[PDB]
């Protein structure tokens, strides 16, 4: 299981268990330039449902599991 968007997960990608997208996202969102807000809300709750309100607070999450674009 993706322990990001918390959806059936594909494989783990980079440090973590995380879904499809959510690797791809992470690469973008580090290693790019991004334009997500959650920067002073951090309110919503990000899960199979709930990612689409915010894909902001899916970055902060994927960090806190633990994910690293340059992990083991
Ligand atoms: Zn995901
Ligand atoms: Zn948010």
């Amino acid at each position: 299981l993706c322990l990001v968007c918390s959806d059936e997960a594909s494989g783990c990608h980079y440090g973590v268990l995380t879904c499809g997208s959510c690797k791809v996202f992470f690469k973008r969102a580090v290693e790019g330039q991004h334009n997500y807000l959650c920067a002073g809300r951090n309110d919503c709750i990000i899960d199979k449902i709930r990612r689409k309100n915010c894909p902001a607070c899916r970055y902060r999450k994927c960090l806190q599991a633990g994910m690293n674009l340059e992990a083991r």
